[PDB]
């Protein structure tokens, strides 16, 4: 039925992270620059990344220098899809030999003509590192090929063949070669979202952004050339999900158009005219394009739109799509359903109906996909813990973790604490400490940072700590003393040995209230570059 | 009410600077060593049952100054006591240290209270009084406050620090440097043993086998203002005073004996008028000179007090930095605060020295006080600051005792500039070692400090950074004479012709300000190493940086002594 997703990751213009889109967004921010001599001398603008030559390969087990030898969209998507697990609070131990599907949207292979670099090892990346089970496939349908991978993700869960899928899209542009409305301007980026069934993502108590209650598929067809849209073909794709799976358009209040700013009023009309086909209502469907803001992020269009929409729904918010002073003249608004939400304001639902969005995602080669997106509606010391592969990006860990204490005011202690306890792998390097306000954390990790000594901190690396801790693995009456500090008060003691190396039964901390995990920052890789050898 | 240490700066035996003292301090370093035949020949002297004491904690090169830095005939050089010239620049590094320079202490009302017990150079000689000792720096830098020499031999630069609280709290200066000096150059004076010295030349505080101290040499200085006025002044801060008091031991047995009741009084009156309880305080250190029959009156006397309002068992640790240095006499007082104070801003407890086995005398086990002798986080519960107390009586009979509490606060342009070319130099190895040092400054800071916190003086240098890596880059670059296109360098003598269009042109100012406007630095450092003189300001709008210590002026090391 409903497909829960329950982790997101993205790197996108301007964006090192979802959290950073979503702050551009709000504001309006627009990121295209002109393309820089480091890229190459020079349509002169792109939505660029930044540094698409960094890499942390020894955490992925690869050899520095076969780093060299991988492109760089491979090395961004094995983050960031790693990103995405950690983000819906999964770790190496909990995703081991899972069903899990692998759908990568990629369409370029401009690395490796430069110079392993196969769609098919690209994809193949992360079911080899954490060893997952679910079939591992490269989707190039041109731009909609993240949203041809969501739609196949879907199709596999539903029938019950994998458990969970990692959907993504990776497209970098490398080479001067491959390089109102007047065109689109090309966009970098990587984006990941982790999909469960929705009975399944409740049981496991994950948090959910949103689910996906239909998708579709189809063809262009005989096109005027076979990269001229299909108004018709448009149609019948929209038509047919909603028909399907049983959507009204009225319960529609947002689109994340394709978009590409060329073909817009062939996409406004065919979308118009299935809504009018069910309703008389004017103006009550707000339509975007993250595109204008961030350029077109080709195999990564469609999870750039769908992580748009879900940080939406989450903070209740439309927010300004860019770039517009007047209506194409092609097409005639005041009588649609649909209206240009040129405004940051609350988005509204009426009588506690939940948000519902769509997606469109056009391929050139005339593959297409749209799918429709439902919000999510759900019925004291706390021990911080915190670990990485180097000491330098345990460092970065809690830096990023105080920035996210900092920007989010209301942040639940326990849930936090939480996350951090079973949803990340314990690694190598170690610190741990206990806090029962905001304040006491910030501080805390403000001390960690500053090297100023406090008596609620505890740092070590596992390796250096292990005769130490022996005391503790074997004896009966230890683990009896463990057991008792961790079940249950002392939690001093507990972060002691747990930095040292302890393995901590996490559940044993908690009687019949049990905190939720949520979405926190995920591992920070070491910046190392890696480019052409 | 709360006093700031806004800079300091020291000389002590094993430590040219505060950064070495507090490095020999972390690694537990003893400074102490036999006097060599330069100073004077310990056999035509010694015997063991004359002087029985052959060690002493010795400043390296006492002749060294810079009589040019400080607009003084070299001639006069050799007539001043080494004690004034010495004093003379710790004291003005000092003021460098806080980042204040000859034209922002113009006609500051600045007292200045000096330390200072001794007059042996003077007599070799047969200008060097102590009134002029205490005077030199108001003298060179114009300063209005009161200059007042203290002489209570040990205690004298604790008292000092007494008196300018005092002042700075009635309003009658807004500024004090305070200091001491003490140097052992004659083998009569060091000689005084009197029963004083050790035999075996160490200070063993607090332990049984205390036998007396062994004298040091040391100049220090710190820069005081009301903590009110170092917030709005942006100083940068290293810790505050928040009660002292000075008393007398009175009628003793015998003049140099210590009164324990007069230090229990002492400590008692300061604790009770300023609201300081006992427990509160984690760290004492203590005159702790090593003899016999002082050592445990201290003790009996600060663990008595600290026991009238606490049950607490052994929750403050207590040191004395006399086991590291000796007894460093008039600057005793200065050298135990600038302990303190290193250890609150490196949150970090170190070991004091030459402890075996505790003064039978006294029993620790129910004691509110320990011997520390780790080095170890200093711990605080809660969000308090740490809080510690500094002692020093004298043999005259006149204490002082004063409570520290920590304080707790709420590309780049850099230039270098010094009055001979060898002395840039050295200025930039200084900087070089520093940066190298301390690989987490902010080099913003820095930088303004540079900018603001420094006299432009004639021999100049300057260039960009984004880096410690750069910074460090550029100044080896500099000091190998090896081309880099960023690094600027002119005599301001020579240059004088070449900066007067930015001076007296109309349009050539509003260009100039538009650079520092419009943040162009490599135009604003060419010109401000030819003697162009930029408003620093300007290139700073809704950010402005913060002050720092950096390493203070380099003086030209030459040798002065006797006519």
């Amino acid at each position: 039925d409903a497909i829960a997703i329950v982790g997101m990751s993205g790197r996108y213009p301007g964006a090192r992270n979802v959290r950073e889109y979503w702050d551009n967004l709000v504001h309006a921010r627009n990121a295209i620059r002109d393309i820089p001599t480091s890229r190459w001398d020079v349509c002169k603008s792109m939505g660029m990344l930044d540094d698409i030559e960094h890499f942390d390969p020894l955490f992925f087990n690869i050899p520095p220098s076969e780093a060299e030898l991988m492109d760089p969209q491979h090395r961004i998507f094995l983050q960031e899809g790693y990103k995405a697990f950690e983000d819906a609070g999964y770790n190496a131990r909990t995703l081991n030999e899972k069903k899990c599907g692998v759908y990568l949207g990629i369409m370029s292979n401009e690395y490796g003509v430069m110079l392993g670099n196969s769609f098919a090892i690209a994809a193949a990346r992360i079911p080899y590192f954490l060893n997952l089970k679910g079939p591992a496939i490269p989707i190039d349908t041109a731009c909609s090929s993240s949203l041809v991978g969501t739609h196949l993700a879907r199709q596999a869960l539903i029938n019950k063949e994998i458990d969970m899928a990692l959907v993504g899209g990776v497209s970098l542009y490398l080479t001067p070669e491959s390089y109102g409305a007047n065109g689109f301007v090309p966009g970098e980026g990587a984006g990941a979202l982790v999909l469960k069934r929705l009975k399944d993502a409740e049981a496991d108590r994950d948090h959910i952004y949103g689910i996906i209650i239909g998708s579709g598929i189809n063809q262009d067809g005989k096109t005027n050339g076979i990269t001229a849209p299909s108004a018709k073909s448009q149609m019948d794709l929209e038509r047919d999900i909603y028909e399907t799976y049983g959507i009204h358009p009225e319960s529609i209040s947002y689109v994340e158009m394709h978009g590409t700013g060329t073909g817009d009023p062939i996409e406004l009309e065919a979308l118009s005219t299935v809504f009018q086909e069910k309703t008389d209502k004017k103006q009550f469907c707000a339509i975007g394009s993250v595109k204008s803001n961030i350029g077109h992020t080709s195999a990564a269009a469609g999870v750039a739109g769908v992580q748009k929409v879900l940080l939406c729904m989450n903070h209740k918010t439309l927010v300004p799509t860019l770039n517009f002073t007047t209506p194409n003249e092609h097409f005639e608004f005041e009588h649609s359903p649909l209206y240009v939400n040129t405004e940051l304001k609350p988005w509204e639902t009426a009588d506690g109906k939940p948000r519902r969005a769509c997606v469109s995602s056009f391929g050139y080669s005339g593959t297409n996909a749209h799918i429709v997106i439902e919000e999510y509606q759900p019925e004291r010391s706390a021990l911080f813990v915190l670990s990485a592969k180097k000491e330098k990006q345990l460092k970065a860990y809690a830096e990023a973790m105080k920035d996210f204490v900092t920007s989010n005011e209301d942040i639940d202690l326990e849930d936090m604490a939480y996350t951090l306890q079973t949803g990340r792998e314990a690694m190598d390097y170690r610190m741990a400490f206990l806090a029962d306000s905001r304040e006491m954390l910030i501080k805390a990790l403000d001390d960690y940072l500053a090297e100023m000594p406090n008596g609620s901190i505890f740092a070590a690396h596992v390796k250096t700590k292990k005769s130490e801790i022996k005391l503790f693995e074997t004896d009966h009456d230890a683990k009896a003393l463990l057991q008792t500090w961790i079940e249950k008060k002392r939690l001093e003691k507990v972060a002691e040995l747990w930095v040292k190396g302890l393995q901590i039964d996490w559940n044993k901390l908690y009687g019949e209230y049990t905190p939720r995990r949520i979405s926190l920052p995920a591992y920070p890789f070491a910046e190392e570059y890696y480019w052409l050898p």
